[PDB]
């Protein structure tokens, strides 16, 4: 599985969804997750994300390991997203700010 990590939050560019062959992204108000059982590890999304938030599971930084289970969890309850949309209004302001997990919206 690939995993969406901290820098997506309050950015949510949604460039990633457009390359995904299997449509395994699920949508929150200010974040995206990947469903780990649906992901085929094609790795195409990783270079697409402007926030560089996406990692191979086996490459998620130690300080962001909690994102692995959180993707799995929220992918069970959020709606599928399969089309690019406009990034969130102040995405530029939040790209690169750390510890945005505190801002995550259910
Ligand atoms: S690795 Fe491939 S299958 Fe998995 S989320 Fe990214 S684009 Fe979709
Ligand atoms: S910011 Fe989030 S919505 Fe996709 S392009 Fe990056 S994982």
């Amino acid at each position: 599985a690939f995993v969406v990590t901290d820098n997506c939050i309050k950015c949510k560019y949604t460039d990633c969804v457009e390359v995904c062959p299997v449509d395994c992204f699920y949508e929150g108000p200010n974040f995206l997750v990947i469903h780990p059982d649906e992901c085929i590890d094609c790795a195409l999304c990783e270079p697409e994300c402007p926030a560089q938030a996406i990692f191979s599971e086996d490459e998620v930084p130690e300080d962001m390991q909690e994102f692995i289970q959180l993707n799995a969890e929220l992918a069970e309850v959020w709606p599928n997203i399969t089309e690019k949309k406009d990034p969130l209004p102040d995405a530029e302001d939040w790209d690169g700010v750390k510890g945005k997990l505190q801002h995550l919206e259910r």
